[PDB]
């Protein structure tokens, strides 16, 4: 009777489900909320079998999408594909919710599912969107419908940056992928998402007031912005996975010998991979740095580990570093006391796993909103150092990579950057703890749900 039913909808891919699984976990930590996760999938193996609880409090339901292969081609952007899939899946999602015996009191969609909006309206459910990256990139998405109408040619071409009312100016090189090419599908789909945000009952952003106090304030009170929005923002971050016991973590038992904060963690996760030329440079610059590291490798994309590395790389670096194939327990490593640095694509979940541990960063942006994330982490916050030219524009050579490592790990500049990471970690802990802003922002989102019911 008293307890709420919240349904969170995840677009496909572990990279999208885990944040949604993290968000439901927080809602249910402090507020008597049954979480159902509608998990939009696409097709793979005999994994067509498409933590479901003893008390039925956190259930994952697979929602199998309909096949979009006939609406795409080999040159379609992954933003556009994601949007065409959710668009096409809409009836099956209409069907899932309609046949749920306990219908949800509130529906939260992730950022790639805002087209579910009519379904929530038809069924009369409170609607919300989960923006899982900066409030900055959120304010860009919303305002882009104004930049659309007042800029004539490409954005990538501009001489001066982009004035988001209230907010840091966005230098054209640092723009999100949908905005690289105005002729593309994804550009016109991005401008739409921006106008879809405002139709929800509120927006949740995985950030916290201290980290983005101007942006969040702009969102709430700017003259020019509040024309576009008219709904509240709930900064509830930084949300991310707790540390897990695992079975024989080869990397963790390595790190137990090393000295405190003396290892550089290098991983792009699943986000991405490097080309062969950029891979072998990173191999040298790590080798050259005379610096202890753990490196997660994905065979390269030019458009047995030894093969795609400099010859006898591992044989040489045997004493110094640790090379790891495919994947690692990233939250767990970043939580090791003996880790001091992190070269990362700046995916906002990886960033937040690093910050909440006071690990500073080498910002290596790759796609999506990562450039704009790597801009905040260096200019705005000073918790990271990026390469002089975004590694998407020009190769980053081993000499620069070498000095990057040495600065971060060895010098007093590195110690100050890490000092900033440890302060950010602290103000995140405050924001999450009882009475914090993110804590109260959640208790304020609950208040909104219980009000419309």
């Amino acid at each position: 009777s008293s307890q709420l039913h919240v349904a969170i909808v995840s677009s496909p891919g572990m990279g999208h489900l885990i944040p949604v699984l993290v968000l439901g976990n927080r809602l249910a930590t402090h507020h008597n909320i049954k979480i159902t996760i509608l998990a939009i999938t696409t097709t793979s193996s005999s994994a067509e079998t498409e933590l479901t609880n003893e008390e039925k409090t956190i259930e994952i339901i697979p929602v199998p999408s309909v096949d979009i292969s006939h609406l795409i081609n080999s040159s379609t952007k992954i933003f556009t594909q994601l949007r065409l899939l959710v668009r096409e899946a809409l009836p099956k999602i209409h069907s899932t919710i309609a046949s749920m015996t306990h219908r949800p009191d509130a529906l939260i969609v992730d950022i790639f599912c805002t087209q579910i909006l009519p379904i929530a309206e038809e069924f009369n459910i409170s609607k919300y969107t989960y923006h899982p990256t900066t409030a900055w990139t959120l304010a860009l998405a919303i305002y882009c419908q104004v930049f659309d109408k007042e800029i004539e040619g490409e954005y990538v071409e501009l001489k001066e940056p982009l004035k988001i009312p209230g907010c840091k100016a966005l230098r054209p090189d640092d723009v999100v992928d949908p905005l690289l090419d105005r002729s593309d599908q994804q550009y016109e789909e991005y401008v739409k998402l921006g106008k879809e945000y405002t139709d929800f009952d509120g927006i949740l952003i995985n950030t916290w007031e201290d980290l983005e106090p101007e942006t969040i304030n702009a969102l709430r009170y700017n003259e020019k912005l509040r024309l576009l929005l008219k709904v509240p923002v709930f900064p509830i971050g930084p949300l991310r996975r707790k540390v897990e016991t695992t079975l024989n973590d080869e990397v963790i038992q390595w790190l137990d010998k090393q000295n405190n904060e003396s290892v550089l963690f290098v991983s792009f996760g699943s986000g991405g991979t490097l080309s062969t030329k950029q891979m072998t440079e990173l191999a040298w610059g790590l080798e050259l740095s005379q610096q202890k590291f753990v490196w997660v490798v994905r065979p390269p994309s030019d458009g047995d580990m030894s093969e795609y590395l400099p010859e006898g790389f591992l044989t040489r670096t045997k004493d110094m570093g640790l090379v790891v194939p495919m994947w690692a327990n990233q939250v767990e490593i970043l939580s090791h006391s003996s880790v001091g640095g992190f070269l990362t694509h700046c995916g906002w979940n990886s960033t937040v796993e690093s910050l909440t541990n006071g690990v500073p960063m080498i910002a290596w942006p790759l796609h999506a909103e990562q450039k704009m994330n790597a801009a905040m982490l260096t200019e705005e916050l000073g918790v990271a150092i990026r390469p002089a030219v975004l590694p998407t524009k020009k190769l980053v050579k081993r000499e620069e990579i070498q000095g990057m490592v040495r600065i971060l790990m060895q010098t007093k500049e590195g110690k100050r950057i890490k000092e900033k990471a440890k302060k950010l970690k602290k103000s995140a802990e405050n924001a999450l703890s009882d009475g914090g802003s993110s804590y109260n922002s959640i208790c304020e989102l609950v208040k909104d749900i219980r009000s419309r019911e």
